[PDB]
C-alpha cells in the first residue's frame, strides 16, 4: 500500500511540455516517463503544503513545477544553502514563496522535498539540469509516516534557525 | 521488525576508540553514541560482503572501519567518484580492496553502501571529516528488499561499466 520508490539518474530527455503546462504536442522529444518526469509528478500531487530543503536548486523544469504549486494555493518553503542573489530561487522569491538558505558554505546539504506532510523525497541528487542529466544519482519516493515526522522535525528546525527576524 | 533509522547530521563528537579497534579509554570525550558512530556500527554489523558507492570518502573512522571488515574477510567492493591517486582511497587500495572510478568530474554523485545484501545505507552525506562535523545531512539506514535489489542492480551496473579491464 505505502509509496516506495527510488529513481535512479542520469534522467532519460523527455518532454514535459503538457506536465508543465506550457503556454501555446508536436516536438522531437520522447513523449514518455523519465526519472525527471516522475520526479515532477511526487510534486504536483502537492495539495496542500511543500517543504523544500535543498543544497542547490536551478533546474527550470523543477523551478516551474514548484510555481505551479504556489500558484495553487500550495503552502511552499524553500530552505537552500546559497542566497542565490534570473535564478529559479531569484523567481520563486520574487513569486511571494517564502525562503530561507545558509552562508553558501557547503553547510546545508539536504537535497530533500515533504509533499502534503505524507510523501518524503530524497536523495542524493542536487535539484540542477547538469545533475539531473549527467549525474549518476538516487531520489527515494517515500509515503512513510516515521520518516516524514523525523524529516519534517529538522526542517522545522533549520527554518527556525534562518529566520531572517 | 525492518530496520528503518534515520541519521541527522552533524555528528556528535564523541570517541569511537573502541569501537575501531585502536591499538594500544582514558580520553577527554563523550564516550555515548553519535550519527558517526552510528554508521560506523552499522558498517562493522557486516559478515560478508560490502558495496561502497560513493562521491567522495576521506574519513580516516570511515576509512578505519572499511580495513577492519576487508582484514575479517567481508568481501568489500569500492567505485568513488575520484581515484585519490595517504588517501583513504590509497589505504584501502594498497591494502587489496577493490576500487573503481569515475573521471573527477562530478558524475559518481551517489552516497551509498550495502551491507551484506541486505542493509542499505544511503544519504546526502559525503564521507569526509568535515562534512560529517559541519554539515546538515541525513543518512537513512533501512533493511528493506527492494530497495536493497533496486540498489545493488545499480551498484553492478557501474561496478561493470568502471571494470579497469
Ligand atoms: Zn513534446
Ligand atoms: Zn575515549
Amino acid at each position: 500500500r505505502p509509496r516506495r520508490e527510488v529513481l535512479f539518474f542520469p534522467s532519460q530527455v523527455t518532454c514535459t511540455e503538457a506536465l508543465l503546462q506550457a503556454p501555446g504536442c508536436p516536438c522531437s522529444l520522447p513523449h514518455s516517463e523519465s526519472s525527471l518526469s516522475r520526479l515532477l509528478r511526487a510534486l504536483l500531487a502537492a495539495r496542500s503544503s511543500l517543504e523544500l530543503c535543498l543544497f542547490a536548486f536551478s533546474s527550470p523544469q523543477l523551478g516551474r513545477a514548484v510555481q505551479l504549486l504556489h500558484q495553487r494555493g500550495v503552502r511552499v518553503r524553500v530552505i537552500t544553502d546559497c542566497d542565490y542573489m534570473g535564478s529559479q530561487i531569484g523567481l520563486l522569491r520574487k513569486a511571494g514563496i517564502q525562503v530561507r538558505h545558509d552562508q553558501d558554505l557547503g553547510y546545508m546539504h539536504h537535497k530533500f522535498a515533504i509533499v502534503d506532510k505524507k510523501v518524503l523525497i530524497t536523495g542524493s541528487l542536487n535539484w540542477t539540469t547538469q545533475a539531473i542529466q549527467n549525474n549518476r544519482e538516487n531520489v527515494l519516493i517515500m509515503e512513510d509516516t516515521e520518516y516524514v515526522r523525523l524529516f519534517l522535525e529538522e526542517f522545522e528546525r533549520i527554518w527556525e534557525e534562518f529566520d531572517p527576524t
